[PDB]
């Protein structure tokens, strides 16, 4: 029986016959004693040679052992492990399934865009969007550096590419030690230094060898023992590329991944650490099927192709002559030439600033202006010679279900037998800091939003303090003469109609209860504004922008004068007001309403909406979207959801950094005026997850939110709808522009839901939720 003792020279498991065997040259992994004292053991050693119960055969059932002060944290990434693999194949992966059964797992973890390996691994350890950490793709150019970055080049090890602070520096700077067994960035002298221990990347290293060395670091003297370590394997990504995500080959690769994790857990058990180590097992992105039959070619759109293209699932286009022509390159002409060309194009071109704001993909010089958003399972490539089109790939929109990643966790810091809703991989950095009792460097995670995964949360979130309390808008006389140019000939007693805008204290409180049921937004921006109380809606009107910061109203389940009737608001000083004359006839902009007059009961109520403090400058083509949304879509939503609380308002993000900006920054205004033009309009729809309740009697833990950040564009070319005779394209357009409430807050400087009677950390979950339709549609 040589074979079962020729196995050691090629196997990592403690087979039945070799329990006690004689050490020779040379076994990769060693049974049996003296394996233990020599710390040479095959991970199964005790279950297989000592007849102990293996980790796997055990039941689910905070005891770190000798010299383990604080829980070590292990971050284990399996490249390309899509959330779907776990949902359908979990019984083919016994070790991961145990972990899933006994620990804490998410329904899925959302990656960042583009859904690429270096982008997402670096986001995981920094908590940063790619536009901030700087690794915006596996391939990129930087005109300031005038340097190219690639996965097969030594420029990638240049620290100038790598921004932010990876978790291994956060630990090291605060007195801990970090060891990485492969991780993008770990071989770079980021901020001038390396992890405490790190390995030179070698894709050929047996996964088993990677686990055994991670186990040895745990075996180190306490003085040198890492407190944080990473583990990385290339499967199921490698096989997924070659054969696609639905293939026998990928299942084989997933089982090989499953055994990798099995070896790790048995090794922890052996060392009595299984209930000591906190372990996070996750992935950088998912995997999707491609075909040489599903290719879009630039040659079909350009007679002449004088440009450089990053091809595939997340394309960009830039000048071929860089850096001379990097900026003069006409990205707008490229986008226009690619727009609405064939009835069923399988991609859509964008300037980066017009990309859905939820992608946070614009504010970096390396992010070429021309971006293509590609339909799932397709690729956009230069010409018909493109060759890398069989099997699988990734890169797409992080909303696609195939791009979702796994997230499983286990250890004393984590709840047991617990399943949490999906969350974003930007949240994981704060989580790891909490598990290592580290203070996080500034990042894009929302600290505390993942506290429901943890047994005793290390971080307790603080409410944001309002920076700008309201000012007073005083009731006053109609100016005489009235030089607004506004007209509303139907009004018979103007002083009486305007007294409806001057509510008694109990009417204010009633309006507050019905239309601001979660409290008024707090203003974190430095802004001068006042609150306008009305029966059906309340707003914060700001002289800084001559319009509301926000407008809020509640519509119940079940139930259109535009500028036939409009008048100045006597509570707003004229010099701080929009006028009807400000909207001169020769214009592409027309007044839009935040609280829609088509919702108020006919009669005196409707006059409360028809005032110059309830209007926002809208492109006519955007108004078309807006009016269809509030006249047709919104009532249908409200009937389906048993009422809706609606808060809406303008966004100005002219430096496209994803945040509100000082008012000096606005670069566009209504012609001949100083009425600023918003880049986006936000809408936040709140109802009850239990549709037997209304937005007003919902338990706070059961609120349902749907937010939109709608680009304020002068045409509807994004929807290919300017020649469209209907509005059935509006819903689809809005669906790709949903957003987290947290995105709205960042862009507006507003803070919502301050009055909810639940823990702040629960409200943070609500605010980080991303509404997604695309996998339902
Ligand atoms: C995601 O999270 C990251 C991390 O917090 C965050 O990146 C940060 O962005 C802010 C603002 O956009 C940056 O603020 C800068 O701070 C630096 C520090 O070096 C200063 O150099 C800058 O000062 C300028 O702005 C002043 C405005 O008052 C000007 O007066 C002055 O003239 C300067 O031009 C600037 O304030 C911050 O540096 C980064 N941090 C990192 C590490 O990158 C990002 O904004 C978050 N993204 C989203 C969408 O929320
Ligand atoms: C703001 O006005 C510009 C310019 O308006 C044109 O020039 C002005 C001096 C005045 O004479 C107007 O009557 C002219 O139309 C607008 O830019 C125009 O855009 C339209 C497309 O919508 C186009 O047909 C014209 O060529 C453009 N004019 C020029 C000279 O560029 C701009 O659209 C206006 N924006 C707003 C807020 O409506
Ligand atoms: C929806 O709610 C119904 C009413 O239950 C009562 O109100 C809800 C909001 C909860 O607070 C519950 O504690 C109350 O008893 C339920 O009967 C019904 O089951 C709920 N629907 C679902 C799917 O749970
Ligand atoms: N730490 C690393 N250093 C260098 N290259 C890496 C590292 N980790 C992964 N890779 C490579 O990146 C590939 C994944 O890229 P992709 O399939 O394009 O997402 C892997 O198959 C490896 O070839
Ligand atoms: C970067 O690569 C491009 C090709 O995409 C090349 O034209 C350019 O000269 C390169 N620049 C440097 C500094 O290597
Ligand atoms: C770089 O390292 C220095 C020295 O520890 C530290 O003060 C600084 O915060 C680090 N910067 C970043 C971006 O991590
Ligand atoms: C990479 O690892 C393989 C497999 O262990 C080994 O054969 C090879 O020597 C390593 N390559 C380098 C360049 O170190
Ligand atoms: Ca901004
Ligand atoms: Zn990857
Ligand atoms: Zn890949």
């Amino acid at each position: 029986y040589q074979d079962i003792c020729v196995l050691p020279t090629q196997s990592w498991s403690c087979n039945k016959l070799r329990c006690g065997e004689k050490r020779m040259a040379n076994v990769l992994c060693s049974c049996s004693e003296d394996c233990l004292t020599k710390k040479d053991c095959c991970t199964d050693y005790k279950s297989i040679c000592k007849r102990e119960t293996s980790w796997l055969k055990d039941q689910c059932a905070s005891q770190c052992p000798e010299g383990f002060d604080q829980s070590p944290l292990i971050l284990f990434s399996m490249d390309g492990f899509r959330a779907e693999y776990l949902e359908t194949w979990d019984t083919l992966m016994p070790n991961i399934n145990k972990l899933k059964t006994c620990g804490t797992h998410a329904k899925y973890m959302r990656a960042v865009y583009p859904t690429k390996t270096f982008v997402n691994h670096y986001t995981i350890v920094t908590g940063l969007y790619a536009e901030t950490h700087g690794i915006i793709d596996n391939n990129m150019y930087d005109v300031k550096l005038n340097q190219n970055f690639s996965l097969s080049g030594s420029n990638m090890r240049n620290a100038a590419w790598w921004g932010g602070q990876p978790i291994w520096h956060t630990a090291s700077y605060q007195g801990l030690k970090a060891a990485t067994y492969f991780w993008p960035g770990s071989e770079v002298k980021i901020n001038g230094s390396y992890p405490t221990i790190y390995k030179v990347y070698n894709k050929s290293t047996p996964f088993e060898a990677r686990v055994m060395e991670v186990l040895k670091w745990l075996d180190l003297p306490k003085a040198k023992r890492p407190d944080f370590s990473t583990l990385y394997i290339e499967e199921p990504d490698t096989t997924g590329h070659k054969f696609g995500p639905v293939s026998g080959q990928v299942i084989k690769s997933l089982q090989m991944a499953d055994r990798t994790l099995g070896m790790l857990m048995e090794g922890l058990k052996q060392r009595n650490l299984h209930n000591c180590v906190n372990l996070i097992l996750l992935a950088d992105h998912g995997m999707e099927a491609i075909s040489c039959n599903r290719l879009e070619y630039m040659t079909d759109y350009f007679n002449t192709v004088d440009f450089f293209m990053y091809e595939g699932a997340a394309p960009r286009i830039r000048s071929k002559n860089v850096p001379k022509d990097f900026y003069t390159f006409d990205s707008e002409a490229i986008v226009k030439k690619l727009t609405c060309r064939k009835p069923k194009q399988h991609f859509k071109a964008y300037l980066a600033k017009d990309l859905p704001k939820r992608l946070h993909f614009a504010n970096n010089i390396r992010i070429d202006k021309v971006n293509l958003m590609v339909d799932r399972q397709w690729l956009a490539v230069r010409n018909k010679k493109y060759k890398y089109c069989s099997g699988g790939t990734h890169g797409y929109d992080n909303e696609f279900k195939s791009m979702e990643a796994i997230f499983l966790a286990h250890g004393p810091g984590f709840k047991e037998k617990t399943e949490v809703t999906s969350f974003e991989n930007i949240e994981v950095y704060n989580l790891m800091c909490d598990l290592l009792k580290l203070k996080p460097a500034p990042n894009n995670g929302t600290h505390g939003s993942l506290n429901h995964l943890l047994k005793n949360p290390f971080y307790n979130p603080s409410p944001a303090k309002e920076q700008s309390p309201p000012l007073y808008c005083l009731f006053g006389p109609v100016p005489s003469p009235d030089v607004s140019g506004c007209k509303c000939s139907s009004i018979t007693d103007l002083e009486a109609v305007n007294q409806r805008l001057n509510l008694i204290d109990q009417a204010k409180m009633q309006s507050e209860a019905d239309n601001l049921p979660y409290g008024r937004p707090h203003v974190l921006q430095h802004s001068k504004y006042c609150l306008l109380h009305q029966t059906k809606y309340i707003s914060a009107y700001s002289q800084d922008i001559l319009m509301p910061l926000w407008n809020s109203y509640t519509i119940s389940k079940s139930l259109p004068s535009a500028s036939d009737c409009l008048r100045l608001d006597v509570r707003i000083p004229t010099v701080q007001s929009q006028t009807c004359s400000n909207y001169q006839p020769d214009l592409a902009i027309t007044p839009g309403f935040l609280y829609p007059p088509d919702f108020s009961s006919s009669g005196p109520e409707q006059y409360d909406a028809l005032i110059t403090s309830n209007i926002v400058p809208m492109y006519k083509e955007f108004a078309r979207l807006w009016n269809y949304f509030h006249s047709t879509l919104l009532p249908k939503y409200a009937t389906e959801r048993n009422g809706l609380n609606v808060i809406s308002g303008p966004i100005f993000d002219y430096n496209y950094d994803g945040h509100f900006d000082p008012y000096d920054t606005i670069d566009q205004y209504v012609n001949n005026t100083k009425i600023p033009i918003p880049t986006h309009y936000f809408v936040v729809l709140t109802s009850c997850e239990n549709s037997t309740k209304t937005p007003l009697n919902c338990p706070p833990g059961s609120l349902k939110v749907l937010s939109f950040i709608l680009p304020h564009r002068p045409d509807n070319s994004e929807s290919c709808a300017d020649k469209s005779p209907d509005n059935l394209w509006v819903e689809e357009r809005m669906q790709t522009h949903t957003a987290r409430v947290r995105d709205v807050e960042l862009l507006t400087g507003l803070d919502f839901y301050s009055a909810l009677k639940q823990p702040l950390s629960e409200t943070l979950r609500l605010k980080t939720f991303l509404p997604i339709f695309i996998n339902s549609v």
